[PDB]
């Protein structure tokens, strides 16, 4: 008869049952997601890295060259668009989202509009695009799309209490809210809350900061209602930082990674999907090696990168059309050696 | 360097400004006129006086309210929307302008309007937050010195509301706001309404009114809100609207005055009242009842719209031959809230029945 | 000093961390599981009296050597809770009682709370004492061989009058915690214990959204206090229908219910699940721990911490007697072995799987 | 009609009324708190330095002389006692309780049991206490007792991030619970989180630690549902660290004190009452002082000094009979000073 009131209610099993499946889908065992979610400005930034400008038919030619790569289902089960891409077409009248469903491949949105200082903290950072949020995923599912992204930032700076309270709350409740409202219009959250490297702090240190605000960013998510069982969480693996602090190896690197994780994601929620951050295409493939290396997991330990499998893609594209093929190539070789370090079965030489 | 987990403090030069704005809003014997409908609002309010809802109408009836000579003195303060802070009257002079000179400060709404939250029973949540520094920015160089933000949420115990997750999204929404406003250099009137809705004792309304408050002034601490340079607008402490124990004013005035002591820090400069679904002479009487109550440690004083609009509209009809009567009955309205801010508004138990002898 | 971050609990001495650790561990052992005998002055005079005995130190002493002096016990049972007065306790022939466990193989541990106490302006919602001078008791309980901790908090279910209220949650929620901390610091492992009570007519899904909430309020609690995840064991209730609800719930239902909400609330660092059998029969316990274990493996080790499901046809044969105890040391491993077996999902014992059935026509 | 049930309960209006009027005597114009609430482990040490045997006789003959003055209660409300001193009685056969109902003086009792180190932080302490809290409360109310004191204690330091949240919501938490414990068995809390001066850091960092403690501090009051109107808060002026040989001025100290609490307590609560900590007792009436001359408060602002009430009393009397007239002399002149710091009307200026 009557239910405890205080507390958030249930998804209707319907939708509850299809978030669930689709999370499963994206931690597929030997895939991951491969992140295209560029938006106009940082596209141009990685064009012009290598000349060529960057107009609607270079950037539909560069999604056409990812998604109509042969084969690369196997080793992706998901990729993350931006909005534009989503409701594009190839030039060839195709639509993009019909190459990734050709591969087998399931369309993400990227839904997030960007970050903002909160005031009253040294430029720490908010996320915006809650507003209309609901009205967005309700079209975004009608184009294809079965699962969101939603970055935000903290900054570990030990001296001036960085992360502070309020940012990681405002990151928390952030995400806690995005995450449900994406539940409830049938769209999978991958939940990203992205620590970043900077600074000379130690391997322990990020540990410690990782727990925590996995800790409190978990909490805003029971708060809010959210089905673990149909999201994912987008977390930075543990290292020191990049202004070093006797440069880590990547024993160290996986452990205490797995360590955080245990201590604080739930096994309702179906796997992590990485981030590699600022570190290079192969150590990004090495260091989600030594994750999985370390047994079998409560949940899988996946990847979710962009730069990690589009770094050589691009450098070795130049923009003409005549390197498709050979393109791909170098494509496909990265998705595999990421599959690979999945499983734990990544070496190198 | 000091103690790094806590919000950062404010400029020393936009921390004045904020304090200077919220007490001028609080004067004494003044309140902030709610003039903020929306056009989708204002339709139906010229509904009733079947009048055709344009830009034209609008900007008359805008004119009607912010022309009235000597409306200054009752009031300190005008809540806009968007469409008005730009507007100009059908002679050419902008309508901030008219403000101005009655020394009326301007205000904006800078919510987006509500929607549901999801795994609550119809809760609601108040959208915004994306681009407000941005538009308050914009409406600050356009002359508004305040804003407004609404949130809504209701009592219905059976039905455990308001639940939790439903005050801490309105009460961290509402901080957020508040935050991204001061920074702006925009005094941020936090309104968390608690609907009269549904049949609940006073009692029951002061215990949820006393935990709704206390967790949004937490939100406000938390962000680094900057009490002094603030305003809130609560409901007043009342019995429901279908509640057979029908209260006094008497008690509406108790019961508010005793949530807000228990709750609101002396650093916030003045409460504005919302006047809810209670008439005109209602909001005046209780208002009136709540500082018969001594002085207060805030002023309290209020934000109405309806309340002081209600009869205006009725003594217009759109017609520009009726605006001398209908300023006539605002500036009527806007001194019995001015006198209910000092608590000696009558405005028609002992009254004994004298005679005789000596 | 050097520029670590600051606002976060600080990490134990890497030489207790790793104890607790050991200890957490050997307490879920594989096919093991805990023996709860921490019972009161004033609760096992209300057990003796079913047996129509007396209550004296010479039967309490009597009845715990008939249980840590069961041979090959410690098979099935990693670890057994004390009361204080048992913990510095001599048998018969002035054996000490955690000799007896040590010959056994199982690790003593030790009930240290103070019991309940009404929390005010709440309908009599309860608050666990035992805060005041903790620390000091488990440096003496560790001198004395208790490697482990208990501490016992009660929250109600009751859905119209809001219980448990957001005011027990956090009483109960903040009070383990602190235990926890205090006992991790002073080499013990607690066992955290938040028991909702299966009283009342709720449905059993509920009982798994009040569990939820609980529990997550309990380990964000833990997490504050910077207690050692990997050197705790949590005790919950079963996710199970109240008392006075119809007349079913199926065992697959309390296997599912319970294994979804420790799946959406338990961090896999807790190294295992020790489950109080609350008012379940002692075949029940066994069964129902026998459905959440049929549920695949888990991440963590889904155990037993039974008291009165271990004991209860213990003290019935019995009844105060000296011959009896060989006779009655049977039925102790018997149901040691029944729920040791529930533990891997394997446990029959009295009809086996709800399935299939019937007469079959041979061909 | 069911009420919102998510919410603690009320007092009965009986006891709720009782703790109320307490609150109100207990901080009335012109008046503060006497701590005479020493410890046997604390009293030795001042005993010490007026090289006094600690025994039951002396400890009973100087509880006797504060108490025992005549005309103190114009200036004093309430007098904090320790255990023994409320169960005591003088070298005479008086019970000390009655010497303050003569005076017509408030007895309190201070309930907590010292302090301990939270594990997992830099020596940061919690304050034990809760259990038997409740059963003590009852006992003391029977002695006389109508308001108890529980101290708990922070440290500024902020190179290594003191007072951590852990700290900060330990005390805010156990205060909490103490607090509903007591009102419920009809005594009025003084609710004492104090913000140890130790270090070097400025003013203004002081005031921001102060609100933040303070706002977590009654935030776990409405939690616990603590009655505002029956209880007091004994929080720590807002002052400069011991170190780095700043001015920090009492007009300084009286402003930033003042603005701390505007921002931080609501004006239900009665009063606020004063810890001198470290100041010596004339710094402790100016400061006082400072803080009243900014103008009528939403709130009683007083005190409840010890030492600063104290110190001088106890050197001017050295254990010796004779000095018993003299010494109380001292005391009457301390509290009066203290009593005209209310109204902001002492030592008439200074600038």
């Amino acid at each position: 008869c009557t239910e405890y009131m205080n507390a958030p209610k249930k998804l209707p099993a319907d939708v509850a049952e299809e978030l669930a499946t689709t999370a499963q889908k994206l931690v597929q065992a030997g895939k991951g997601i491969l992140a295209a979610d560029e938006s106009t400005q940082t596209i141009k930034k990685r064009f012009d890295n290598i000349k060529l400008e960057n107009t609607i038919e270079n950037r539909a030619s560069y999604r056409d060259l990812l998604f109509g790569t042969k084969g690369l289902g196997k080793f992706i089960s998901g990729a993350i668009l931006f909005e534009e891409t989503l409701f594009q077409k190839n030039e060839a009248g195709v639509p993009m989202v019909n190459l990734l469903h050709n591969e087998n491949i399931i369309p993400g949105i990227k839904v997030d509009k960007g970050l903002v200082n909160i005031p009253c903290t040294d430029e720490e950072k908010s996320t915006q695009g809650l507003d209309g949020l609901a009205e967005r995923c309700k079209e975004y599912y009608k184009a294809g799309a079965r699962f969101a992204k939603w970055r935000t930032v903290l900054v570990i700076d030990t001296a001036k209490g960085k992360p502070t309270d309020l940012s990681i709350h405002e990151t928390a409740w952030g995400l806690a809210r995005y995450a449900s409202i994406c539940q409830q219009n049938r769209l999978v959250p991958i939940v990203e809350p992205e620590i970043l490297a900077d600074g000379p702090h130690s391997i322990e240190v990020c540990a410690v900061v990782t727990q925590k605000v996995l800790s409190c960013v978990f909490k805003a998510l029971q708060e809010n209602g959210v089905l673990l069982e149909g999201a994912l969480l987008k977390p930075n693996m543990v290292t020191a930082g990049y202004e070093c602090t006797a440069k880590t190896t990547t024993q160290d690197v996986g452990f205490l990674t797995v360590r955080t994780l245990r201590r604080t994601v739930p096994p309702a929620l179906p796997g992590v999907v990485f981030l590699s951050g600022g570190q290079s295409e192969e150590e990004a493939s090495v260091n989600l090696n030594s994750i999985n290396a370390l047994g079998p997991h409560p949940w899988a330990l996946t990847f979710s990168y962009g730069r990690a499998l589009q770094a050589s893609v691009l450098n070795t594209w130049q923009g003409k059309k005549e390197n498709v093929a050979k393109a791909r190539e170098v494509l496909l070789q990265r998705a595999e050696a990421n599959s690979l370090a999945t499983y734990g079965k990544y070496k190198g030489g």
